[PDB]
């Protein structure tokens, strides 16, 4: 079974070098040919992947994992023509909810990435985590089957939604709340953004409830308690039009999402 | 106040949800050490700290003994010094007839419908968060304790009905499959379910026996549903089958075989 990682990035080559590691014939593709420096970990010896460029990929592959950033999703996908076929098992290793839609395949699943890394240059370091979530099914079970060996992660889950939907929530509390203020999360010392922060959660919150998930009150207390130990079209643009597609009342919500849009 | 003892699969589970609403709950069991709770699988992790009995120093208004069946008898010296006179302790096990060995004014038997299995010191809630409490004065005062929290008390008029259902059910499949040394997968054989259906029979003539309305309706639902602690459920239905002098065949051939592997 072949795999290829669309997206030379923090979690496309981390991915990417995981799998080569238990099936060499994995491939990283990029828009230009290149090497990467990769660290497993800090401090660990540096490793070149190779970045082969849409131009140099002459195969078709079973299994597609495209990792790039969500609003890089539509440049992506006219490739697929070629490194796709049929029934190829396409999966999105983006945040938010991806555009599922916007890709003409047949096996498209949205996974839900727990991979911290960060890309300076072309020098990707990986701190932790090789988490995929994905929706379970017969071919994400095989490809589960196939990266036995390898140290990544993959979590099939029966619902998708709710995984989908968590760290949706948790993007939505402590990351718009640290660009909109421009700190750390220091400024949850700010009684008054704490506030916010709970008001901003019950917002999405009460958009997965319209959405047909189970989160209460009680999924703010474990987000909340989760802050205490430390692509907005695709997170919060996707919370914001959901609650206006159940013609929700998210005033917290509507007010963080205006000035993200003002970048 | 409200004190758990046992950390297990049940304890942590009712201790996670009331600590949401009375912090003060405490958990207790035989040393400190910290649980790592999942409210459902694959949920983000919470940890939960328990308190040995060395390390607890007062005594509670409300004790919830959640242990199992043959675990009680090591419970109970500690309870004169975690309870006072007026404490309503409740029994939060499966079986029945073990009320009598806790030496305390207020005790009720609770039928636990809370799922969940520990692994280590890993509990992993599946669902459902109910408890069966006969109705009284403690137990009314007690339900509108923990009414901000999703612990689901259910006031019955007469608990010996729910208690006596809850056997029956775990009459039917465990001793098959126990016997069996199978899964519930042994239910496909015809005599196992014949035999399954006459085994609940006998133990709803037990039931009969001690005043409850169990009929050949209520075996049905439960072959419907179908679709150690044996001292303490097979060896407690035993046990009254000779009180009332009945003849339950397939009830003694059961236990004889379960009794005699705990041997
Ligand atoms: N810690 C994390 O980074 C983290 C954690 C959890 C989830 N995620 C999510 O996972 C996704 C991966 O993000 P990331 O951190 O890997 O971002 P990133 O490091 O910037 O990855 C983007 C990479 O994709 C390449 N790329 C861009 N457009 C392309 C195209 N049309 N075709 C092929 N390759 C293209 C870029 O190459 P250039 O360098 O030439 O632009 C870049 O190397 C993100 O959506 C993120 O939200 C990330
Ligand atoms: N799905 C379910 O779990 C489920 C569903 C319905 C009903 N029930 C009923 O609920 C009851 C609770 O079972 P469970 O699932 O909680 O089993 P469990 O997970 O094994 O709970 C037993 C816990 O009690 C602790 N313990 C044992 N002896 C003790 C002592 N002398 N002092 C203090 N703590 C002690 C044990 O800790 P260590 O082992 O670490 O010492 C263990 O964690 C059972 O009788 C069961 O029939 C269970």
């Amino acid at each position: 079974l072949s795999v290829a990682i669309i997206g030379p990035g923090a979690v496309g080559t981390t991915i990417a070098y995981e799998l080569q590691q238990s099936l060499p014939h994995t491939t990283l593709i990029g828009r230009h040919a290149k090497t990467i420096t990769y660290y497993t970990v800090p401090h660990a010896p540096a490793q070149d992947i190779v970045v082969k460029g849409y131009e140099d990929v002459t195969n078709t592959f079973d299994v597609i994992i495209i990792a790039v950033k969500t609003h890089q999703l539509d440049a992506v996908i006219p490739h697929l023509t070629y490194l796709a076929h049929e029934d190829t098992l396409i999966i999105l290793a983006q945040n938010g909810y991806g555009q599922l839609e916007h890709i003409p395949f047949k096996n498209v699943c949205q996974a839900v990435v727990y991979i911290s890394g960060q890309k300076k240059g072309d020098v990707v370091t990986h701190f932790r985590d090789y988490q995929l979530r994905i929706q379970d099914n017969a071919l994400t079970r095989q490809f589960r089957d196939l990266v036995q060996d390898s140290q990544i992660d993959i979590v099939l889950e029966a619902n998708i939604q709710q995984a989908i939907w968590y760290k949706l929530l948790v993007n939505l509390g402590i990351n718009s709340i640290t660009l909109l203020g421009r700190q750390t999360v220091a400024i949850m010392h700010n009684p008054e953004i704490r506030i916010l922060c709970r008001q901003l959660l019950l917002d999405g919150c009460r958009v997965a409830q319209a959405e047909g998930l189970n989160f209460s009150e009680q999924t703010v207390d474990t987000i909340m308690t989760i802050y205490q130990g430390y692509e907005v079209e695709a997170i919060q643009g996707f919370i914001y039009r959901r609650a206006r597609e159940h013609n929700l009342d998210t005033p917290y919500l509507d007010t963080i999402y205006s000035f993200l849009r003002a970048y």
